[PDB]
């Protein structure tokens, strides 16, 4: 940075702290990642100066000839990456991508079937404090209480009883592969649309390491950040038949002018994801998640679903007589960043929980491999089995510093 | 840029075209501006890597100590700038700022009174193709057919007849000062909330050149871009009594995680607006708008409202037997960027129009002064009075090139 340090010492100082924090800590929050310097440069471009409401070749304002090229690069690269017939790259966030799909197919008060929020469903999948649960009538399907795998017979019974206009599949804390074919079969039985929110797994889908929901869903939403390792923002993929309605839902429906500089960064991140290197990266993410899961089990931890098929895992802490809140706090003390997370059928409230969620995308981006997973699990065991020992916590602190070098 | 040109030649090439376009053209679109290098550097920062859903000191996730400083800098600077009791700096856009206020005070189907969209009201003020007009029952007040000034007796009659829960004031194409005191007096009479959307005039408010709606409105929304010359994004200002509800409306209500890098850029832009230089700039904007308005009248153009009190003007092109569409297109041919815009009581549709909207924020940012306003008006007269003359258009092209150097 050149101009910020002189213009605004206060903002520059805080950013510099954050930069250094990102390096010093072990980032295990499953939704986190680190974007490339190219992606950041695109976001720090003069493209922020352009109003481009509308779509390429169909803009409200003139002067859009070049931002049109940028948006089309993002749309075309997205379509290659995911095999979708249409992309909308304007959503400001994953929330707004979901909002727009809901706006497209639902009237106020319509019934929607989504994943139980305590079992892995997202906030935007019907929380009563979120627009989704206020605007629409959300009903929930659950996971098996023993296997913690989605109970597809429950999805079906809930669909057949409640007759949703829309079925939502996908999750923010589900460690197994989701069967989109079964979701579509259920949707078809009850004549519901199927929306898949792949925000967490989008990078793994892109790399062929999770089944693609595109051929099964009418609508696919995602964040461009998370496993996809793009800038912070949203995207919608859909069949050609909904393209016009979806585009209209985004603008003039729910947003105004798009963030053209962010859309540029999305294009960059999509270019990166189309490369062989990114597929190698994504395999290491899943490989690291499995290794970390196995190593945590070796420490004596119980894992929700008995392990992982993707980038993330949930530790059920009940055997250690710990809340997610306590674990989160003590790990923060040694420089390891997790979040407390409800486990399925959690006896605790969402503000306390019986679990922590852990994902490997961020540490894999930093170059961590299988040996590092073994060490991270070993540190977690040390900390969580010795919560009252400052000697154990200092030892962990030093081992964390050794990993971040 | 260092890494983007090598990683992504295609995206870099299009950005570079846009950068050069921004320099070569005369930007007269009233919503446009050019942000500082400091603002862009903040947006291109590593802050994009942090999930910080929630609010400073009250975050979902750990590791937010430094992004908390950034958000508080933005909130505190905003409060100084505008004298508001509370700021929310998380809105992704002006649309989402408005959306959140509507979410706070209205139920589905509630009546809202806003400015007629053909007289200057915004898309998010009740367009039937926008969430506002779909979710809520919007009624409209108009301007006087001769003066083109808001008819405050119409606002009152409409309020008293329709009994809105909410009154919206503010505009995207209104060239005069808005009387917020009268809006509040009307709101109080019918027991409605008052929301002011100051997106267009926010920079002028900050500089003391437009009356501040903060003391009169329950809620003030704005874009951080436009006259305020910030990054692309939204903001909400409100009385302390609505702070908690407004914060909850933004998250977990309508958004997910905020864009912390953009929030950093907002803080930077607010710091810039607190400086004496910015007040000097904003005076030149209004001074330039008046000079340009006078000079256009000297060319024989009729202006909606007979001139301007702010940064923007509307040319009524009916006397020249031209549509806004035709004027927009021919001006594009010589390198001057305007947009067609409905004038009040326009005999044409919104896709054709009888007017062009012009604003001075962008050219003032580039250093244009009163002499440049005289020349721009002279070029506009030349072009619009000689639409069929390629000699006149080439002469204009050359005069435009002389201005952008
Ligand atoms: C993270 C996430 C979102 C939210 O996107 P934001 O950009 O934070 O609004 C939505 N759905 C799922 C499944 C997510 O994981
Ligand atoms: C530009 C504008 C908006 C829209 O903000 P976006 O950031 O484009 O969504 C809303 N209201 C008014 C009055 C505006 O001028």
């Amino acid at each position: 940075m050149k101009y910020l340090p002189q213009q605004d010492p206060q903002v520059f100082a805080a950013i510099e702290q954050e930069r250094k924090r990102q390096h010093a800590k072990i980032e295990l929050i499953a939704s986190e990642n680190f974007v490339s310097r190219a992606v950041m440069e695109a976001q720090g471009s003069v493209l922020t100066n352009k109003y481009a409401q509308g779509y390429p070749g169909r803009r409200y304002y003139g002067g859009c000839e070049y931002v049109d090229i940028v948006e089309e690069l993002a749309r075309e690269r997205a379509k290659q990456l995911f095999g979708a017939e249409h992309a909308n790259v304007q959503p400001h966030s994953g929330a707004q991508a979901n909002m727009a799909v809901y706006f497209t197919v639902l009237e106020h008060g319509d019934t929607v079937l989504g994943m139980n929020l305590s079992h892995g469903g997202h906030l935007t999948h019907g929380s009563p404090v979120n627009f989704s649960g206020v605007q629409y009538n959300f009903v929930a399907y659950g996971v098996d209480p023993e296997t913690h795998v989605i109970d597809y017979d429950d999805v079906r019974e809930k669909a057949r009883l409640h007759r949703p206009k829309l079925i939502v599949a996908a999750a923010s804390a589900y460690p197994r592969i989701i069967d989109f074919a079964k979701f579509r079969e259920i949707a078809d039985e009850v004549g519901a649309y199927l929306m898949v929110d792949m925000a967490h797994i989008a990078g793994l889908v892109a790399a062929g390491l999770h089944p693609n929901p595109v051929p099964y869903a009418h609508f696919v939403t995602t964040t461009t950040h998370k496993t996809l390792r793009g800038p912070r923002g949203g995207m919608i993929l859909c069949q050609e038949q909904f393209a016009k309605q979806i585009d209209k839902a985004i603008f003039p429906g729910i947003q105004g002018g798009p963030l053209m500089h962010v859309i540029a960064a999305k294009a960059v991140a999509f270019g990166e994801a189309l490369q062989d290197d990114f597929k190698a990266y994504a395999k290491r993410v899943v490989d690291n998640a499995k290794r970390l899961a196995s190593a945590l089990q070796n420490e004596g931890f119980t894992l929700v679903s008995g392990g992982t098929d993707n980038h993330l895992l949930l530790v059920d802490l009940r055997p250690q007589q710990l809340t997610g809140k306590t674990a989160e706090k003590v790990l923060d003390e040694v420089g390891i960043t997790v979040n407390k997370n409800t486990i399925p059928y959690d006896p605790e409230s969402p503000f306390v929980t019986s679990g922590i969620r852990i994902g490997t995308a961020a540490v894999t981006t930093r170059g961590f491999g299988l040996e590092e997973m073994d060490e991270i699990a070993a540190i977690i065991g040390l900390v969580l089995k010795n919560v009252g020992s400052e000697q154990a916590l200092e030892e962990a602190r030093q081992r964390v510093a050794a990993l971040t070098d």
